[PDB]
């Protein structure tokens, strides 16, 4: 609909790159197609169609509208094959807008190299979860955004972390606009687990080993989290909802021009929560607050600064899942889905704030570079206090533990990175080169000395939350951790053919721990990237690829002779098939992946059965371990309103033990969720519904009281979701989403410290939209 455009005559690949911005699109164009070209001059208020072909008037170009992108090619009379993947330069660096794209597919990506490319021209394993998914399931969360993700499984610590697992691991990397967070523990990353969505585009996730951009980190997959940006003309809306326990929820969303010419443009959201539980006496209130400028300081220099703000404020929190598992005899506890362990007062209050400054620049080249600045902080209140232990007793009794944590980390990031594309052998080829620099910093008290408490409570079976506050006394200890990380990066993608594109790359790391741990180093440390996509037919392509990760230690994982591990490490091998229908209106994808870890930190049973370096007293043993298995997905148009998201993913990981690990992780998985919009008399109506399964998981747990272990099971079982939207007035939609209709009852968490949590049980959310 209708933009103010003021675009002169100028070199074809700068007039496509102020008509992104201006048109708040993306542009892909191929760099030797528009070298020698000119753009003809557009000026005043236009529909973008009606203005891009009167730029391209006598360049010979044609435009392939693509939603929220159009692609640009040059045909010739002659044509002796085509270049599915041809080297394309972008005018957005981080890919296509989701919002308003109507779809459950990715446009383009940046996750994996930098590059921007579509899904099928990425060889590594890429899901991403849609701004309009988001919207139709009412995902307002980061936790409730992982539920829905193909390949994820989100299991429970406790009422205010999750964990998420991909390929048999635990996720600990997190980018925000592709810039990494430190993740080492739970110290520095307060609050990565309960990010709303609000201010959010899209949650990308990619899946494997992925060293070359998040530098040192874990296994399995990055979590990537796109902000919502400003736009050319003004909109917004406001949203209400309420949903089962007392779960309230507004929020609001503006963006638009700042000034008359529209050089400076900027977007803000609020958001507020308030929910109970099905969990007795729980509570939690997150605030959201977010805020971005955009000054043109001239045609191709673009400024941004930004902030943001999540406060996650609990009450009834606990430390180890809800109840736990076995009494004081040795039987299995039974309890309501309604139980939970935590005191009234516990809190692990948790919050995150940003501030982040951007700079971006064309070169006249094609060539594009990026300077990107981060101020941010993780802190966290947690004055916690639950029952825990082998309790009931047998009078009905049972023990509190309390513990008190605060604390706050401070990162600063500076990340600058150049791309562009360049001639080889007569081909075009594209090349990001980049270097980033980490500087964070944990200070943190804790206490554990309570003074005069009385831990002891007369009733487990009716238990409330109703007990006393602990006198917290003096701080048991300080905390003071310093993480550095150094990185240097390079990627190169080769056309080779009109059907083969080579991918080299690789960073080099350099990785500093500080504090009142003994110092951890690792520098000049390699990741290697090596990937290939091999077209087969319009709709078909094949690839493979070999990609790294490394972790340094947690400095108490030390060996028999005192010497900290070696890093955790591993290698992803991917082979598979992507296809492309409905021209990237519908994309599917199958592949299998083996992962080979090296250095994963095992006990050491055989020394820890009397120790006998007077020097360490409980060594760990660094082992090999593997994951095998195999994954299918599909996301897009299946027919014209009719969208899908849909995976299935097989896996097995062992260790040198030969034993299987990870087994909470069930070994087989799929998703699927969809929507459909009708047509003719009822064009107002969106009626969507998924359904998530998996099989069975489980859990060695020690039984401490009968001194055995014992197996815990999860059976096989479904989730179902349902979900209905009316239009009902141009500027005000309402809608239903029901969860888990049949109201299945289920476990998120056994084996946790010997405790358990329930997940959801049958909830609805009822919400209004209002845009102006
Ligand atoms: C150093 C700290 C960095 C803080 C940056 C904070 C940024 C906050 O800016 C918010 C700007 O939002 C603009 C919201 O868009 C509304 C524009 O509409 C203009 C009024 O409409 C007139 C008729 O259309
Ligand atoms: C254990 C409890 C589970 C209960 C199961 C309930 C499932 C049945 O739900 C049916 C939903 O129908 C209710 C219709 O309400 C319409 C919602 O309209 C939204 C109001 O719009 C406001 C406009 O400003």
């Amino acid at each position: 609909q209708e933009v103010e455009f003021d675009i002169p005559p100028q070199a074809l690949g700068s007039a496509l790159q102020e008509f992104g911005r201006q048109a708040d699109i993306q542009v892909l164009y191929r760099p030797e197609e528009v070298r020698n070209k000119r753009s003809s001059a557009i000026k005043g208020k236009l529909e973008p169609n009606q203005a891009i072909t009167e730029l391209l008037r006598g360049t010979g170009a044609s435009v392939d509208f693509q939603g929220n992108a159009i692609t640009i090619s040059v045909a010739e009379a002659a044509d002796s094959s085509v270049d599915l993947g041809a080297t394309m330069i972008t005018s957005n660096q981080l890919g296509t807008i989701t919002e308003d794209s109507g779809s459950y597919t990715p446009g383009t990506i940046a996750t994996a190299t930098r590059l921007v490319l579509t899904p099928r021209e990425t060889p590594q394993s890429i899901t991403v979860v849609t701004r309009q998914n988001m919207d139709d399931f009412g995902l307002n969360n980061i936790d409730d955004v992982m539920r829905h993700t193909p390949g994820i499984t989100v299991s429970a610590y406790d009422t205010d972390r999750n964990n998420y697992y991909a390929r048999g691991f635990s996720i600990n990397n997190f980018q925000y606009d592709g810039i990494p967070s430190t993740a080492r523990n739970v110290g520095y990353s307060a609050g990565n687990t309960l990010s709303d969505m609000a201010i959010y585009d899209r949650v990308e996730v990619l899946k494997g080993a992925t060293g070359l951009l998040t530098g040192a980190g874990s296994l399995g997959a990055t979590i990537n989290l796109i902000r919502k940006k400003p736009t050319h003309e003004f909109k917004g809306h406001v949203e209400l909802g309420a949903g089962s326990w007392d779960n309230y929820r507004s929020e609001l969303d503006v963006s638009g021009p700042l000034t008359e010419s529209g050089n400076v443009r900027g977007r803000a959201v609020a958001a507020y929560q308030d929910k109970h539980s099905f969990m007795d006496h729980y509570e939690r209130k997150t605030s959201v607050y977010y805020g971005i400028l955009e000054f043109d300081l001239n045609p191709d220099t673009m400024l941004t600064v930004g902030a943001d703000y999540q406060d996650n404020d609990p009450k009834g929190s606990g430390w180890s899942g809800s109840f736990p598992l076995f009494d004081s005899q040795g039987n299995r506890n039974d309890v309501s889905r309604s139980f939970n362990n935590g005191a009234k007062w516990s809190s692990w209050e948790q919050y995150t704030r940003t501030v982040f400054a951007n700079l971006e620049h064309n070169f006249a080249n094609g060539w594009v570079g990026k300077v990107q600045l981060d101020h941010k902080i993780n802190g966290y209140h947690a004055p916690l206090g639950a029952i825990m232990g082998d309790w009931p007793a047998p009078d009905n009794s049972a023990k509190i533990v309390a513990q008190k944590y605060t604390g706050e980390t401070k990162s600063n990031s500076l990340d600058i990175y150049l791309t562009g594309p360049f001639q080889f052998l007569g081909r075009e080829h594209e090349l990001v080169v980049g270097t980033s620099a980490s500087f964070s910093h944990w200070e943190g008290k804790s206490y554990w000395n309570l003074r005069n408490y009385d831990n002891t409570t007369d009733d487990f079976i009716n238990w409330d939350g109703d007990i006393g506050k602990p006198d917290w006394g003096t701080p048991s200890q300080y905390i003071d951790d310093k993480t550095r990380q150094l990185g240097s990066y390079m990627t190169a993608r080769f056309n080779v053919t009109d059907d083969l594109n080579l991918f080299l790359g690789g960073r080099v790391v350099d990785y500093r721990v500080t504090g009142l741990n003994p110092t951890i180093r690792e520098s000049g440390r390699f990741i290697p990237y090596v990937g290939a996509v091999y077209d087969l037919n319009d709709t078909y392509s094949v690839y493979a690829s070999y990609t790294d990760i490394f972790m340094p230690q947690d400095s108490w994982y030390r060996d028999s002779s005192n010497k900290l591990l070696e890093p955790d490490e591993g290698q992803n091998y991917e082979i598979g098939i992507k296809g492309e229908y409905l021209d990237g209106r519908l994309n599917t994808s199958l592949a299998y992946f083996e992962i080979h870890e090296e250095n994963r930190a095992e006990e050491d049973a055989l020394y820890n059965s009397k120790p006998t370096n007077p020097a360490i007293t409980y060594a760990y043993k660094g082992i090999k371990a593997k994951t095998k298995g195999y994954e299918a997905e599909i996301s897009g148009e299946l027919a014209p309103g009719w969208q899908v998201q849909a995976g299935y993913t097989h896996k097995i990981i062992r260790d040198d033990s030969g034993k299987k690990v990870s087994t909470w992780e069930p070994q087989d998985q799929l998703s699927l969720y969809t929507s459909y919009k009708f047509k003719g008399a009822l064009d107002k109506l969106t009626v969507g519904g998924g359904a998530r399964w998996q099989g069975k998981s489980w859990q060695m747990v020690y039984n401490n009281p009968r001194s055995r272990w014992e197996k815990f099971s999860q059976e096989d079982y479904w989730l179902v979701d349902l979900m209905a939207r009316y239009q009902i007035t141009d500027k005000l939609s309402a809608s239903v989403n029901v969860n888990n209709v049949f109201d299945k009852t289920y476990y998120t968490n056994i084996g946790f410290y010997t405790s358990a949590s329930y997940g959801d049980p049958r909830n609805l959310m009822f919400s209004t939209r209002w845009d102006f």
